[PDB]
């Protein structure tokens, strides 16, 4: 009954980092004096994955908010939310193409009407569950209630197409300075009226690590297999394998910052009982800053101008970790398990365990303070190291305090 | 405790599917007349991807029946984990380098390196759960024994790397002939000693059906958005993007088809309950001719032969999935649940489920006894159809039998 809810979400961890390839194959080489256009055109790659990451991760969370409350399901709503998925898969070409051509209405039209095909979809989904309650409907209160459930959630599901229905009608027929209802369409489940599921949460954050960790694999074993012409360029596989080394320093680097991010944030939610909505919130852009990671690594692996950005990137896809993890304030006992709690057990560990990495960012950043630029690969190789001698650094102080 | 299992095998269904790239990035367009070297090289790419997705699937094999004789798991064991997997997704690379190169010693030092080094990473995950049976080993099988399971899964899972270290030492030292000690290494846990968990089968064929699903689209929105210099080649966005038709066909057809044969994939999986060994064996092949299936699309809707192809491999990726399927003659009380045994409730419904696509592969194939051979988009039209209304159309069957 959830094998499915595994498979759209493995599916839409790819549909959202589907964005960061053309930012982590466009011309790292600055081999000709272009690097003005380089670096704007990778500046737009860079806000149109972020964009894209956004918008189909918030298409992910209504989807998953829409089938926490369709408990059940049939083989018909397999296929429906497999024509679901079909129409979400679109979003990424249809921003591309609407960022791309922005004055032309016929980008904004193809993309509202890609968001209201999978509105429609939605809307089919609700009116074949409500039309089966005594089975389909999760538990006693949303199949045996009042039923204006039924209105509500079709219009939560349907506002969006609704909305920028507007947003394509107004791009043609009038001016098309009216980009803000595709932003309301995209706020309005944020701001309008005034929680994700662990597990959707959970399986989406390791579909989009997992993806962004062997990014930089799926290309160094389809690009750099040195094909049998070396010999034009002696012989000596072992030198014409010398020549792709920083590729496989920086697929190095990027898995083992990709896997250490993973395995806190994996600690932080083998602790976490009942993920709030801030908790999800700040995982999306967790999950964003994680997937442009191997960029950071991979320019890098390629100056002291470029680590800083490396470090930045660390430091965010870090600290919003670190966020979602301090935001126990005042819900430490809803969310968070008691072994995790303000002097819990192993509170000191988990805190050490998420800090390692902002703490380590700036730190690095603080090479700033020297001239000793790649004090960065030491930093790395101290970073993976700690978590494996540092369950036992923590009880060390621990005890020293007394 | 199981988290880090599904990251794993989210992990190494991207790895194992990482070599269907270059076989669908390979020069689709005959422009030129040099097409036997590009099927020559196209059939290296297919046979290369085919070992490759074997190889790996086998070490994801003995990964998850590694990680099936320590229940729990630390932190330690998490990092050694990710070591491991960090060790096995070199093995496409590898192999590739290895097939490329095969007279050339350094490529089988590599490939063994790499297999030595996930060896010896599980060897350090078994002695250090032996080292602390008190909590890792599993719920009590052999945490409550006479530990000489210790020495058994040693050997087990050392004598793969032990064995090809055979090899790495006789392509130098030696004549490098002994390309058989390797396929021993893989062979040896199918037929030395004369079963995998249905969790993480599902996980790792939800994994690879994601990815092979999403294939056509990774593609398709990361260089088929037009760039804004079609004005070179009138205007008309619509004319521009009216070029890029037939991959969107493609992609349509390709995501259709996937998403059928996971869905017959998912509902016989919600009926078996407990997976032998053929399942398993036959489920690997099943996902192989998958991954297969979208070079079949992508050749389809870029002719006679070409259909024939596309519906051979149709054919066989659904045929392993029915033989997995059938594969309960004599079990159909240890892993079917009664629903669907013979003469069951939906026993019919679940054969039907999975000869859907074979027997349309093979009434496609028929169209040797005529000449529209275009008659391949009307049957995945009515393939695509059909399980919509299959469950009553059954229904209509078995009633009309009396």
């Amino acid at each position: 009954s959830q094998r499915m809810l595994s498979f759209s979400d493995a599916l839409l961890s790819i549909i959202a980092t589907v964005m960061i390839l053309p930012v982590t194959h466009t011309e790292i080489s600055p081999e000709q004096q272009f690097d003005r256009s380089v670096q704007r055109l990778l500046a737009t790659r860079i806000a149109v994955y972020l964009m894209t990451f956004l918008i189909v991760t918030v298409a992910w969370a209504a989807h998953t908010r829409l089938f926490q409350v369709v408990g059940k399901t049939d083989d018909t709503l397999a296929l429906l939310n497999l024509a679901c998925m079909m129409t979400i898969t679109f979003l990424p070409y249809t921003f591309s193409l609407m960022v791309t051509f922005p004055d032309v209405p016929l980008g904004i039209f193809l993309f509202c009407v890609c968001v209201i095909a999978i509105g429609v979809v939605q809307a089919l989904i609700v009116g074949y569950a409500f039309h089966f309650p005594h089975l389909l409907s999760p538990q006693i209160q949303r199949s045996a209630h009042r039923a204006l459930y039924r209105r509500h959630v079709l219009g939560i599901v349907l506002q969006g197409p609704a909305l920028c229905f507007a947003a394509a009608i107004f791009s043609l027929f009038f001016v098309p300075l009216s980009y803000l209802l595709m932003v309301t369409v995209i706020l309005l489940p944020y701001v309008s009226k005034v929680p994700l599921s662990k597990e959707r949460v959970e399986a989406f954050s390791d579909g989009v690590y997992a993806i962004v960790a062997t990014l930089l694999i799926l290309d160094i074993c389809e690009d750099n297999v040195p094909d049998p012409k070396d010999v034009k360029e002696s012989g000596s596989l072992v030198a014409a394998l010398s020549a792709t080394g920083p590729r496989f320093l920086a697929y190095f680097g990027s898995f083992a910052t990709v896997g250490l991010l993973w395995f806190a944030h994996h600690s932080l939610f083998l602790h976490v009982r009942k993920a709030t909505r801030a908790m999800g919130l700040l995982n999306t852009l967790s999950l964003a800053f994680v997937g442009g990671l191997p960029l950071a690594y991979q320019q890098t692996s390629a100056e002291l101008e470029r680590v800083r950005v490396s470090c930045t990137i660390i430091f965010l896809a870090s600290i919003f970790q670190l966020a979602m993890w301090t935001t126990a304030l005042l819900h430490q006992a809803e969310t968070l398990q008691p072994s995790v709690w303000f002097g819990g057990r192993e509170h000191v560990l988990m805190f050490a365990k998420l800090a390692l990495y902002p703490c380590a960012s700036l730190l690095a950043f603080a090479s700033t303070c020297l001239l000793s630029r790649f004090s960065v690969g030491i930093f790395h190789l101290m970073q993976i190291a700690v978590p494996c001698a540092f369950l036992l650094l923590r009880l060390l102080v621990g005890l020293a305090l007394a």
